[PDB]
């Protein structure tokens, strides 16, 4: 008896915003309702504009999403947007309570609705596949249509085995279905993080022109209390829209004469989804041509213009035979683990993923002298992880033939133990990276206390990790906690110092990762600050 | 002292037989000396095929299509040498020294005089049979099909670790492993007193997803699992297994451009030829002319050391391991009811039918035929073992094919061949001698109790010919599979396959209901006469 529907209002207005962010890159404003059609709720609201919403889009955009989320319906802002043929429902929204976020107005305009603040479940069942087409020249479009047309079809023999927990995913009549399979790796589990990688095989038993050979991953949701039924129909659902996906990806390059491109295969979950985008990237167009498809993306799933989020330098790993732009061994943003502590004010933090770096990483010993450039290593993560550069982490020789080129120390300090600080950092940056940086010159430990004002505001617009040297010990800010009414202000510090080669426990134990308070910073000495600059593209 | 064989020397003897038995004028012809070839189980030291040949065929190109045709856990392990004047073919680690007197006497007393280090045994056939469907394909340049055919196969036994068996139904899979990850006594739930020609474990062959004249050759790999055998043990053995039938297919392709047809492709089929504890495994091409085919018949005969008395590599007499494997006449047909029988236990003596047959019972050919077919039911079950042994390829009957022959005969008349009649056993010998050409014998009763007191003619029958017997009497036609006969207690049970109609291809109800199980010597009436046709098979291969 259950005829209402759920939906994450706060979200599907975010999307709206997104959307309107493109006056630089008037018609009316539609889109389409994608969720979860069996319980009822809304996972993705897209909106489009009147040109965008065609059934060419609408197939591009589902076999983006998970295999589990489907067109649900559709919506129709102020009455005179266009509709396309979809789901069960249409949103009847206005333009007044879409920009005034009226949650107020919206869900006594759709009876069928109650907000709910839509939340990630389940794991991500990850595996490599590989499929080769032939194209007939002079008709290779023609061919990709219907080659893809027909893997879709022989979706159903394909096998997903794991071989240390003795996991296989298959076809099987609804008597063979084992009830709470994969329950054991689904019950807390959250889509980034949490994956059951499989081997992907086919049976023995079955089957001047151009050959297309691709490889990829293919991620289809592991949910709590689905049994290995709804496992395979998944599977297979997963698989078809990476295919077709890479089809439409292939066809476009052919009527835009960009010729037929090799593909490359990423998984994203971009900013406040509870659901992962699964996108097959053409990396053989010329590097501006990819730019101009992240663009056309954001505004196909509404996404933010600002920053960069698709690139292909931050997409997720989750298959061990994935490409690694940075090391696989890494931590990726320990200071999320720190739940215990209490705000004793407002908080603040860099906005954005980062690895941790430290001592006895790089087969170095970094005793004394490490406590300076590992600071720098966890910023270059923190560009690379946030799509503004594919160049990897430098080591230390490398830092130091960059601070020679530049004619600033002197060149035995390549492959020197000597110390580097704060300002040798921002010079470094600026040379491999075209980038610029950000100072807090102070005088005492004591100064810096009282300028946390401009320290969270740097967590706010540039949001980068800080460097911050003094009293001979460096150490690095991931966010502060301050009170103006109480002054009471404390740090969020990130201890470069040799903590484990990955062990998130102890860290988080003895202050490493620790939350500051004041009286850390030695009032006696001076301290100085770097604000890495992030530049203005996506 | 410590290396000690096993053989079965009685075995090996009749292997002999069978190769001098083409001959049949002994000290008559001139002819090159007979050698052999030792195959068996290196490991456990124990002697399972012993292959005698003439000198011409002691050559290495011969024993690789040997070794590549038995189990794979089965290899080369000597050769043999007959008066000490044959061929011997360097390999193996030992010679068999056999004499013409050991061989003609049988003595298994003067084989182990000679052969010190060898214990004679009965040896009998252990483990199941893993089966999977497996298909390759190959590419040949026009005009080096015969030089590439050769090298196609070879690297495809270098790629062929690389794939997958897996059991859907419980959860088996067999893959490679590291040494240390291998999970003992894997399928001992299987192959714990199970035998290779009926307990069979079905996997799907498979293969990552991420790794002139076209040649494309499905079909099916057998490999044995014992008791005992470790994870590991089965992936190097399902590997061993998939790379001799590859080189069969090669080397049946090549030799086939040799002879004549050029490139064919082959269908693949596995037996169990009479004697065998093991299998075995060929490739047979699929196209040729009957004179090729007939030759290659009587050639694998004489290669494997095969009767020529009974057929034994028809197609139709290929076991049925795997189910999308191809079948002669097995519809939705239960092929050895009686063989699925476990429920029983001797009273004393016991023989049984030697062959394969199929249940025929009621309305499973279309038409209801509901009280008068079970005379035709038994008479189809009698024709499903003549296909099944080689003796004939035609299909089993239908009731008025049957009825046209006895009009055709000249017994009954042509309104009988439109009928419901009745039939019987006297019946039942003139359309297998009209359709069939085939000699019955009877066992003629006038009592329930003479069937009783004549079980010995049945048992002498079931041991000589072998062929499943229909009983008719009281209104009922029955068939005899078997008898249990104790010659001191007097005990007396029979083996029946009941004609009349079950529901379908059901062995829990067949089995367990009584449509297929042994009968006290009370099943038959004492009122009433019997008659018993003892369907008798030719002599020829």
């Amino acid at each position: 008896v259950n005829e209402l529907w759920f939906i994450d209002a706060q979200a599907m207005f975010q999307n709206y915003a997104n959307l309107r962010s493109f006056s630089k890159s008037n018609t009316t404003i539609g889109g389409f309702v994608f969720g979860r059609k069996a319980r009822k709720q809304v996972i993705h609201v897209l909106f489009a504009y009147a040109e965008d919403l065609t059934e060419s889009n609408r197939q591009f955009l589902e076999s983006s999403l998970s295999a589990d989320i489907e067109l649900v319906g559709n919506l129709n802002i102020d009455g005179q947007s266009q509709i396309l043929p979809g789901g069960q429902f249409t949103l009847q929204l206005t333009s007044r309570m879409l920009e005034n976020r009226s949650i107020s107005e919206f869900l006594d305009m759709n009876v069928m609705f109650n907000n709910e603040h839509v939340l990630m479940e389940g794991a991500s069942c990850v595996s490599r596949v590989g499929y080769e087409w032939s194209l007939r020249a002079g008709r290779e479009q023609e061919d990709v249509k219907s080659a893809a047309e027909r893997l879709s079809m022989a979706s159903f023999r394909f096998t997903y085995l794991n071989a240390e927990h003795g996991l296989v995913i298959r076809e099987q009549k609804p008597e063979a279905a084992q009830q709470k399979y994969l329950d054991k790796f689904s019950k807390g589990a959250v889509p980034y993080k949490d994956v059951i990688e499989f081997t992907a095989m086919q049976s023995l038993t079955r089957d001047h022109f151009t050959r297309l050979v691709t490889i990829g991953e293919v991620v289809f949701p592991a949910f709590f209390g689905d049994s290995s039924l709804d496992l395979y129909k998944r599977s297979r659902e997963a698989f078809n829209r990476r295919a077709n996906n890479t089809m439409m990806v292939t066809v476009n390059g052919i009527r835009a004469g960009r010729g037929v491109t090799t593909t490359t295969s990423a998984t994203y979950l971009p900013p406040g989804w509870v659901s992962l985008l699964h996108l097959q990237l053409p990396t053989k167009w010329t590097d501006n041509e990819q730019r101009n498809y992240r663009i056309r993306l954001h505004k196909l799933f509404n996404l933010p213009s600002s920053k960069p989020v698709l690139r292909l330098s931050q997409a997720l790993a989750l298959h061990s035979e994935s490409a690694r732009l940075t090391n696989k061994k890494l931590i990726r943003e320990p200071h999320l683990s720190i739940t215990n502590y209490q705000p004793v004010g407002e908080i603040t933090t860099v906005n954005g993923p980062y690895n941790y770096h430290h001592y006895m990483q790089d087969g170095i010993d970094d005793s004394g002298w490490g406590s300076a450039y590992r600071s720098f290593q966890t910023i270059w993560s923190w560009f690379i992880l946030n799509g503004y550069t594919d160049k990897p982490v430098p080591s230390h020789r490398e830092i130091q033939q960059a601070l020679v080129d530049i004619q600033d120390k002197q060149a035995k300090f390549v492959g020197s133990r000597q110390w580097i600080g704060s300002t040798e950092i921002s010079f470094v940056l600026n040379e491999l990276l075209k980038l610029e940086c950000r100072f807090i010159a102070t005088n005492s430990g004591a100064e810096v206390v009282e300028r946390v004002r401009e320290l969270a505001r740097h967590f706010e617009t540039s949001g980068t990790p800080v460097m911050i040297g003094g009293n001979m010990l460096a150490h690095t800010i991931l966010g502060v906690d301050f009170n103006d009414t109480t002054g009471e202000t404390k740090f969020l510090v990130l201890d470069p110092h040799y903590t484990g080669s990955e062990d998130i426990k102890t860290i988080t134990s003895k202050g490493w990762c620790a939350w500051k308070p004041a009286s850390f910073w030695s009032k006696d000495h001076f301290y100085n600050m770097v604000l890495p600059q992030p530049p203005s593209d996506a």
